[PDB]
């Protein structure tokens, strides 16, 4: 069935240290020929010092050898410029020394300061970047007949305590997209998370299609959910709990708290 790596860390100098490490180790065992890699960052303040120790100890990998290719998991419909954006975060920390042309953040420049985004505007954003991934990305069938969705080399998540990765919400419809006829779909949060904006999200069916899959958690809070993932037999199960389904690698990188 289900068997991901799990590590624990004492610290977030310690988790985020882990993180970068587990990148550059998939970057280096690729080799040279297969970059760059396409990778789906996530937002978040573990996944933001992951970012920062590429940015201060790997830039030479990342812009003169070119060895990612950068692309967003999910993100936030606000501008590119605002403090609720994942790619302003990955952009403050680690994107802004990164080529252009190895740099894809959702095109989210319809949205203004002066109308909050809906569903709609969710969903012209996601079938834009669905498109783009597949023309930059190479695309696998679901099972051998299903429809084709890209394949990364490496997704970033974080989890939530309402159970959700990326903006996949609990109830939620982006939930049943498996089958692959949806690459990105849209998402609200749920009532315990924030900021309260519509979201675009890559579907567990393009995430189970990951080469490789990075869970990056902490916090006791969230122990459930990491518990509700690896449980032999679903019963009150997280959203993530779809991670099982993964075909490619999968780790877990947990603090102390979360792991116990
Ligand atoms: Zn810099």
């Amino acid at each position: 069935s289900f068997k991901p790596t799990i590590s624990v860390h004492a610290t977030p100098q310690e988790l985020s240290a882990a993180g970068c490490r587990k990148i550059v180790e998939i970057i280096e065992a690729s080799g040279s020929q297969q970059w760059p890699l396409s990778i789906a960052l996530a937002g978040g303040s573990t996944p933001k010092m992951t970012y920062a120790r590429l940015h201060d100890e790997h830039l030479n990998l990342l812009r003169e050898k070119r060895a990612l290719r950068f692309f967003m998991g999910d993100e936030r419909m606000v501008p590119a410029d605002s403090t609720d954006s994942n790619y302003n975060m990955a952009r403050e920390v680690l994107l802004h020394d990164i080529p252009d042309d190895l740099v894809f953040p959702f095109d989210t420049s319809a949205v203004t300061p002066s109308a909050e985004a809906t569903s709609a505007d969710a969903m012209r954003v996601a079938e834009a970047y669905g498109k783009q991934l597949a023309s930059l990305l190479p695309l696998k069938s679901v099972g051998e007949a299903g429809p084709k969705v890209p394949v990364f080399d490496v997704v970033l998540l974080g989890l939530g305590s309402d159970g959700h990765t990326a903006s996949i919400f609990p109830g939620s419809q982006a939930e049943k997209e498996t089958d692959g006829k949806v690459v990105v779909s849209v998402g609200f949060p749920s009532e315990t998370m924030k900021p309260k904006v519509w979201r675009v999200t890559l579907s567990p069916a393009t995430i189970m299609q990951a080469r490789n899959v990075i869970v990056l958690a902490t916090g006791a809070e969230k122990k459930w959910v990491v518990d509700g993932i690896l449980a032999d037999t679903a019963h009150k199960a997280p959203v993530a709990r779809f991670l099982r389904g993964c075909e490619g690698n999968v780790s877990f990188l947990l603090d102390k708290e979360i792991a116990e």
